[PDB]
């Protein structure tokens, strides 16, 4: 039958929260799982505005002033279309995760989205792009727990042979030269504040990334801060792509 979500999406150039809704059908059991999440095939039933769901309250996050009160514009409305086959990611039996986690989460892989169309302005060889996420609250559902309320996140499904490039701790998992390249171009154009590393997915269609801060805050549970950036350095070994970017040779 499907159930009912409020979904978030966040948009980097306004710097504000987009609220709507949606009807979702989720399979029971996952067909993949990752280190801390399992993946859900998911059916969109269709994508609409949030106006039946009124938000009332403060304690509320995201806070009243991220939110933009317009959300005509947004990527939801086509890329989640009814009858859109797609993925639902719920974290594995949690306790260190909050609400503000999931948000945080979802705007980790959007700020990618901009390092990725930042790469892209150099003109690299290879092209890269990383998908949406959405934050979705799955209000049909009794919070059970804890009593917090069940949510989760969502995005596009990836056809094709998903493969790992990096990890968020130094492995260097395939040979492939840009997702390496590209993770070194986030740490030497970030000033060293950033980088962008499990870079993973379908050819150059990528998702779950992870970013590292020298002083580890924000960015998720997988920020490792300096020492996941040190680890990074120690197995990266420049390639033909790193030289086209005319990247540092020192890290
Ligand atoms: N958008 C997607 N489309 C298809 N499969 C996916 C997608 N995202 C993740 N997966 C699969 O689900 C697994 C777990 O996902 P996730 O926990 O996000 O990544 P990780 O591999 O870093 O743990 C992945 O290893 C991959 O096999
Ligand atoms: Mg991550
Ligand atoms: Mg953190
Ligand atoms: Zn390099």
């Amino acid at each position: 039958t499907g159930e009912m979500g409020i979904l978030w999406e966040f948009d980097p150039i306004i710097n504000k929260w987009i609220r709507l809704s949606m009807k979702l059908k989720v399979e029971r059991k996952p067909f993949a799982e990752g280190a801390l999440r399992e993946a859900y095939h998911t059916v969109s039933l269709g994508v609409g505005t949030d106006e039946n769901y009124p938000l009332g309250t403060t304690k509320l996050f995201p806070p009243i002033e991220m939110i933009s009160p317009i959300s005509k514009n947004n990527e939801a409305m086509t890329q989640l279309k009814n009858g859109t086959k797609f993925v639902l990611k719920l974290y594995k039996k949690e306790q260190q995760a909050s609400r503000e986690l999931y948000f945080e989460d979802v705007k980790m892989q959007m700020v990618c989205r901009d390092w990725g169309n930042k790469f892209n302005q150099k003109k690299p060889p290879k092209k890269i792009e990383f998908l949406m996420s959405w934050v979705v609250e799955l209000i049909d559902r009794s919070p059970s727990s804890n009593g917090q309320p069940i949510l989760c996140s969502i995005e596009p499904l990836l056809v094709g042979e998903f493969k790992k490039n990096n990890s968020n701790y130094g492995a260097v998992l395939t040979n492939r030269s840009t997702p390496q390249a590209f993770s070194h171009f986030t740490y030497e154009l970030s000033n060293k504040q950033m980088i962008v590393v499990d870079i993973q997915g379908v050819d150059d269609l990528y998702t779950d990334p992870q970013i590292h801060t020298p002083d580890g805050k924000g960015f998720g549970l997988g920020n490792l801060g300096k020492a996941g950036i040190n680890k990074f350095i120690t197995t990266h070994k420049c390639n033909a792509v790193c030289a086209l970017l005319d990247l540092d040779v020192k890290l």
